[PDB]
C-alpha cells in the first residue's frame, strides 16, 4: 500500500536513478492521470455554472448540446478516476511483490 | 430558478451510468452525427486552406472544381448540423421525461 510505497521510495533515496523503471513509469502516469482528472472536474464546474447562468435563454436543442459536453466530461472524469484506482492497485501490488523479494526473502 | 436548475442537473448527471435505452440510443446517434460533422468541418478547413494557398496557379475551370467540392462539403456539413438540431430537440423531450421520473422516485 501507501506506507510501504513511501518506505520503498524513502529506501531508494540512496540510488533514485536505480529505482525500477516499471515504478518510475507508474508514478509518473498517476501524476499525469490526476492532472487530467482535476482538469475535467474544473471543466465540469465551469460548464455547469455556464448552463445554470443561461438555461432560461437556451432552446431545447442548445440545452441538450450543453448537456452533451457536461455528460461527456462527467463520464471521462469517472473514466480517469476508475483508471487511477486500477493503476494505484497495480503499483501497490508491484511494490509489495518487490518488497517480498528485496526485504522479505532478503534478495 | 438556479437552485432548482443545479438540483435537476446534479440528479441528471448522477444517473448517466443508467439512463433509459431510448436516451442511450439518441446520445450515441448524436455522438456519431457530431463525429461526421467535425470530420466535414475539418475537410472544409483543409479544402479552403488548399484553395487559398494555390489559387494563383489554378485555371478558371480548376478553381471552379475546387469551389464546387467546397460547396458539396459545406452543404453536407449543414445537412448534418440541421439533423443534429432535430435529433437534439427530440432528445430534450426524453431528457425532460427522464429527469421527471428520476426526481419523482428520489423525492
Amino acid at each position: 500500500g501507501a506506507m510501504a510505497t513511501a518506505m520503498y521510495l524513502e529506501h531508494y533515496l540512496d540510488s533514485i536513478e536505480n529505482l525500477p523503471c516499471e515504478l518510475q513509469r507508474n508514478f509518473q502516469l498517476m501524476r499525469e492521470l490526476d492532472q487530467r482528472t482535476e482538469d475535467k472536474k474544473a471543466e465540469i464546474d465551469i460548464l455547469a455554472a455556464e448552463y445554470i447562468s443561461t438555461v432560461k435563454t437556451l432552446s431545447p436543442d442548445q440545452r441538450v448540446e450543453r448537456l452533451q459536453k457536461i455528460q461527456n466530461a462527467y463520464s471521462k472524469c469517472k473514466e480517469y478516476s476508475d483508471d487511477k484506482v486500477q493503476l494505484a492497485m497495480q503499483t501497490y501490488e508491484m511494490v509489495d511483490k518487490h518488497i517480498r523479494r528485496l526485504d522479505a526473502d532478503l534478495a
